[PDB]
């Protein structure tokens, strides 16, 4: 053990008092002696930090057959880099350029070095001892035959920066596992350091300018910095990690909270990309790096989701989303709030309602991205409905904006036809492409084309006790506007009124779609729609429309999860707009229990004009009457 082993190692952080004067002093092998005194203590002191992983492993979580498996064919030298492909063989000693199949990807992937972290695990439910001693001798093994700077291919596989960052990541809590072993001697342990201290390093003047790689790379530079705060260079790699982590929330997600890609599932994607970085630190007591806007905004985002979290537990499946599983997200949220412990309506999604208080409000609108919640609760009966009016995204964003999901009752009676299947050949993409259209989601068409673009504009959003009132206006053809409002009236049921304004002539469409179980009657003759479900949880769409509006079946599906879809039934009513004359659609979402589906009728008051924004409309409900009077518009 040399003076140059230590260059890296601040010997003036707190707790290597010993290991300076060692060094100071001449003996470096007493020196390497002294830290690795202080790594094991470290190590008693806290748990293995493995949270930042995309699947976080358990360190209390019996060993299951697969680990088991990856562990013990590690002690042959057999590994198992691709998830396409079983283990391989790769020599006694091992060869790191062995190229077993014809694919980069098994190379790249076997430079991840998964079976560490199973030997890790492994080595810390049993306790034996020859688990510690073979990834020792293989972590000497690896850094010694890939050194930087070996030869152009080589680097290309081991020292891409990908690769690298998920080494830098995994390594942390597994060398916590291993430090305690009697096969982790001192020398190891400076040959780790150093080796370690090159990869961060490395990556710290590596990561990507561009993309998906640039977020996970800043991140696990942040999580170099944060594990090994012990390093010179540590408190530079956590601010570069920081930086670039600030500098995309900034530019990623809007000041509502919601993550610009306008997919919950994606939203929730980035909570743990950025939540998880803060986290880490805030557990060593380095939170102070990260600026109060960046706290504030993931705290934003969590509240974002929770105001579109349905009483599953679901998220809308809007754009590319899907259903999800209600434990795994308890957990999510329970680790949140390890977080933000203050926060009692993240403990309350923590803990399904057990603990915590219910979220401080009802019905909100996320204006930014456009997600609006009318919610009665936030209990399981609760009546909710979730609604996009966005600006546009990208790829994981579909021309549906109108569109809700109405969970009424423990039963989603709405739920969006969802993705079905990403990008592929010709056939895959018509599969795709059916599933973007506007007409199969809960909006207005034109000749059922289309919306050229998702950009609403805002009219009016205001909430009350028995009445919470949205309007917005969609650009969605060239000539001709989409004004919907929206009215959640006594926290039960919804007025739906949708105006197409401008030039364009042809059929107008309002459609709508119903859970594949729900096996609703069409009843021509009152323009009315209603479920048959024999529980008496129901559900009525009816035009209320004083002109001549027809009432029709169209084809309709559903994915609730990636390549597996459904039947289900849709409709929509349909007026001509002959001339340049606004047309305007009056519908009624009504809530109701049994099996009778009310007699709903509506008379025009006096002062009623949709062309100034006022709405003053008197309905008539199994024989009793409920005056509506409402502006449509604000600032005008
Ligand atoms: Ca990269
Ligand atoms: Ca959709």
């Amino acid at each position: 053990v040399t003076r140059k082993d230590f260059d890296h190692i601040n010997l003036e952080y707190s707790g290597l008092e010993k290991v300076n004067k060692a060094v100071a002093a001449g003996n470096y092998d007493d020196a390497a002696k002294a830290l690795l005194a202080y790594y094991r203590e470290k190590s008693k002191a806290r748990e293995p930090d493995f949270s930042n992983a995309e699947k976080p492993a358990d360190i209390r979580q019996p060993i299951d057959k697969v680990t088991r498996e990856m562990a013990d064919k590690a002690l042959v030298h057999q590994f198992q880099p691709h998830k396409g492909y079983g283990y391989f063989d790769y020599g006694k000693d091992i060869n790191w350029q062995m190229w077993p199949v014809k694919d980069n990807e098994v190379r790249w992937q076997l430079h991840r070095v998964k079976w560490w972290q199973a030997m890790a695990l492994v080595y810390h439910a049993t306790g034996d001892e020859k688990y510690a001693r073979e990834w020792v001798y293989q972590y000497s093994d690896w850094a010694r035959k890939n050194p930087l700077g070996l030869s152009q291919d080589n680097d290309k596989f081991v020292w891409r920066p990908l690769e690298v960052s998920d080494r830098v990541q995994s390594l942390p809590p597994t060398f916590s596992l291993f430090v305690n072993s009697p096969a982790f001697t001192p020398a190891f342990l400076m040959e780790f350091l150093n080796s370690y201290h090159q990869q961060a390093d490395y990556l710290s003047t590596h990561y990507a300018e561009q993309g998906n790689h640039r977020l996970f790379e800043a991140q696990r530079n942040l999580f170099a910095g944060v594990s090994f705060p012990e390093f010179k260079d540590s408190p530079r790699w956590r601010q570069t990690g920081i930086s670039v982590l600030n500098t995309e929330i900034k530019k990623q997600v809007y000041a509502d909270g919601m993550q610009f890609e306008l997919s919950p599932i994606y939203h929730v994607a980035a909570i743990d990309i950025f939540l998880k970085a803060y986290g880490s630190a805030k557990r060593v007591n380095l939170e102070k790096e990260f600026p109060q806007s960046y706290v504030q905004t993931v705290e934003n985002m969590i509240m974002a989701l929770i105001s579109i979290s349905l009483p599953d537990y679901n998220t809308p499946m809007f754009g590319d989303s899907w259903i999800t599983d209600k434990n795994f997200r308890m957990a999510q949220f329970a680790s949140w709030a390890r977080v933000f412990p203050a926060n009692q309506a993240i403990k309350y999604f923590a803990t399904d309602g057990k603990q915590g208080k219910a979220p401080n409000f009802l019905s909100k609108a996320l204006s930014n991205a456009g997600f609006y919640t009318f919610r009665s609760g936030w209990d399981k009966n609760a009546t909710v409905m979730v609604l996009k009016a966005s600006p546009p995204g990208e790829f994981h964003a579909q021309p549906d904006n109108g569109t809700f999901e109405l969970f009424i009752k423990g039963r989603n009676f709405t739920p969006d036809a969802g993705v079905f299947v990403y990008s592929g050949d010709e056939a895959i993409m018509k599969l795709r492409n059916w599933y973007r259209q506007t007409r199969i989601h809960s909006t207005l068409t034109l000749d059922n084309q289309n919306m050229v673009i998702t950009k609403a504009r805002q009219n009016k959003w205001e909430t009350g006790n028995n009445l919470d009132v949205l309007t917005y206006t969609n650009p969605s053809y060239p000539n001709l506007d989409h004004q919907r409002s929206v009215l959640f009236i006594n926290k039960k049921y919804f007025l739906v009124i949708d105006r197409a304004i401008g030039e364009a002539t042809g059929n107008l469409g309002v459609h709508w779609q119903l859970k594949e179980d729900s096996n609703p009657v069409f009843d021509k003759t009152k323009n009315r729609v209603y479920t048959t479900y024999r529980d008496g949880n129901n559900l009525m769409i009816q035009s209320l429309n004083a002109d001549r509006t027809s009432l029709n079946e169209e084809e309709g599906k559903v994915s609730y999860v990636y390549n597996k879809e459904l039947k289900r039934p849709a409709f929509v009513f349909e007026k001509p707009k002959k001339n340049a004359g606004t047309q305007n659609f009056v519908s009624i979402v009504y809530p109701y229990d049994g099996q009778k589906a009310p007699e709903i009728s509506i008379r025009e008051n006096k002062g009623n004009d949709f062309e100034k924004g006022k709405l003053n409309l008197t309905l008539t409900i199994n024989g009793k009457q409920q005056l509506v009077s409402v502006p449509l518009e604000h600032h005008h």
